[PDB]
């Protein structure tokens, strides 16, 4: 048996995903189940690993892709928590998610509540926990406190929202575009700011005044940082989530506030900490406050544009996936 | 009623530091005490209130100087803790410690106990103090983690070292000369290197290995910021005690270790916070780990000397004192 995927011979620019129609299809033994994808996630890491020069470089070749929905076709025989048509996605897979099927590890597949289509259950494993990891784990949020979700338009962003709106925050985020900000205030924030106008921060200022914010959840650090840390509340902590470069700061700036930079990267998380969140965020689907939304949607064959796009592309305005 | 006191009559360099025989002896108040002073420590935040472009900036003329040592000439009705004769130290004054009598608040004086000398007492208060919310408040250290004191030759420096050792942990420092290293080494640093060296670093890198460093206290880190976030440990923390200048920063560098960059002020410290540090330390000076060091002794005179030599010097050997 054959299959449509993504395969990746040899590291470069978004041209060397290659569409192929001659894999075999995995079997799945032991903890592994095999999953019919109906949609994949595009997280940005995955542009970097195709880059060569991303901190995990796997062997070649290989099938792109840690978030998928869709339904078991077949189960090993310990993959006892999951049966063939069990609606499932994903935070890993070990095949890969960009194809028609994707074998995975058993502790990385999560059932799909009844009421979250398979284009949103593409936008979890990544998004939703990193973004849990960061408020709950490494910024330790208590309600009642402010946030700038700094990129809030994008996958990681707008989860942000979503949690901290249910978890009670204060919620400012920034968008580059007019419908990128509409989204983000339908999913959580009080308050919205264009990151591509001139003054935004001054906006930003005038908004919080001279208390300032309690937490930044930073998309795009290497930007962002410095300005981040005149906005800080005393005690206030900047997440660094995302960063594409290097940055000029004072660390003057974290003295009289004693503030702190934190960096978080969702792969750190032990399994005990993947299972809390995983128990967080199957409350939040079932409540219903978390609600993943698609800005994009590509086919398989046209994922080098979905990568060229999730990087240079207009502005997002939710969860980019691949359409199976 | 005449004393000799350092008198500040308009910012500017070292130059503008002058000596007066002719200062009225202050009369302490309330909860204010007088101390007739015999030592008073040499900050370098003196030397940045003294330039008129630190945030604080006292009314002209005044006299510098927060750190004295010496015995309890006068109380106020309120300040019942203290009896003449007392021998003490301070952590701040209220007219100024370069001087042969300084008003003080009774919450900012200390006991000194017999076997320290008062040359020992000077170096006490902002470096110790410092050291200790640092360490225990800001790093959050446990027994046995590694740090680096970057920067370990001088006041807060050789106070961190100390610290550090009671905590039994395993301590790499630096210092800018030979007599620097050997000092940082005879006060608990298990290595020391050259920070004047060109790839020092490397020599840091070889020795701690692939494991790096759970704890940095940062000296100068619009100098060391970027290449102290190489060298932390997985969840390893460098805490921003100095910072003179800007600094460009990869802050991918603390994604993938979720490394922390904290900065800490001790003036940030609650009166509460302040009785926990002086009980630590008060422990510290009676088992016996905490035994100032003192470098450099300059009489009141030539304080402008002191001033020039604390920024701009041959390098430290311990706290930089006053003698009155
Ligand atoms: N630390 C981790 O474990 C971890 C996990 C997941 C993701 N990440 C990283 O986090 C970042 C966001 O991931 P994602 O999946 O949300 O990506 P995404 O869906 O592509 O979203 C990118 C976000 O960046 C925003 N942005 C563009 N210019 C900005 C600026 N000047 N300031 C602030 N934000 C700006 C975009 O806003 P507009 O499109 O509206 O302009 C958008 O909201 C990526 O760099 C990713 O690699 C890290
Ligand atoms: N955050 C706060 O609340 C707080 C409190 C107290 C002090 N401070 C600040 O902390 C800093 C240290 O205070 P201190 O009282 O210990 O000053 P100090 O007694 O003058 O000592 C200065 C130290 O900095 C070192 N140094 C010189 N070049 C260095 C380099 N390239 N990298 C790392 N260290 C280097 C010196 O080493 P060599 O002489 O051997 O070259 C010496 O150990 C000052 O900037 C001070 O303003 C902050
Ligand atoms: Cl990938
Ligand atoms: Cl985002
Ligand atoms: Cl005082
Ligand atoms: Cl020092």
């Amino acid at each position: 048996k054959l299959m449509r995927a993504v395969r990746v011979f040899e590291f470069g620019g978004p041209e060397v995903l290659k569409l192929r129609s001659d894999i075999a299809v995995p079997i799945p033994k032991d903890h592994q189940v095999l999953i019919k994808v109906h949609a994949c996630g595009v997280n940005p890491v995955e542009t970097y690993i195709r880059s060569g020069t991303y901190s995990r470089k796997p062997l070649l070749p290989y099938t792109p892709g840690s978030d998928v929905a869709g339904v078991i076709e077949a189960v090993g025989d310990n993959a006892s928590a999951f049966k063939k048509g069990d609606r499932v996605f994903t935070s890993s897979t070990i095949s890969g998610g960009y194809a028609e099927y994707a074998l995975a590890a058993d502790h990385t597949v999560y059932k799909l509540p009844e009421k979250l289509d398979f284009k949103q259950g593409a936008a979890i494993g990544i998004p939703y926990f990193t973004a849990y990891r960061a408020l709950i784990h490494s910024a330790c949020v208590k309600a009642g406190e402010s946030v700038l979700v700094h990129g809030a338009s994008g996958g990681v962003g707008l989860a942000a929202c979503q949690i901290a709106r249910a978890y009670g925050l204060k919620i400012l985020g920034t968008a580059g575009t007019e419908e990128g900000q509409k989204i983000v205030l339908q999913n959580g924030a009080h308050e919205v700011f264009n990151h591509r106008e001139v003054n935004y921060i001054d906006k930003i200022k005038k908004y919080v005044g001279e208390k300032g914010i309690d937490i930044i959840i930073e998309m795009l650090a290497n930007v962002n940082l410095s300005k981040d840390l005149s906005l800080l509340s005393h005690g206030g902590r900047v997440i660094v989530v995302g960063s594409r470069g290097t940055i000029e700061i004072n660390p003057r700036d974290t003295m009289a506030k004693e503030s702190s930079i934190i960096g978080v990267t969702l792969f750190s998380s032990t399994k005990e900490e993947f299972q809390q969140y995983a128990a967080a965020l199957q409350a939040g689907m079932e409540i219903g406050w978390l609600k993943p939304v698609i800005g994009s949607q590509y086919p398989l064959e046209k994922v080098a544009e979905a990568h060229e796009n999730i990087i240079h592309g207009s502005g997002a305005t939710g969860k980019m996936i691949l359409l199976l």
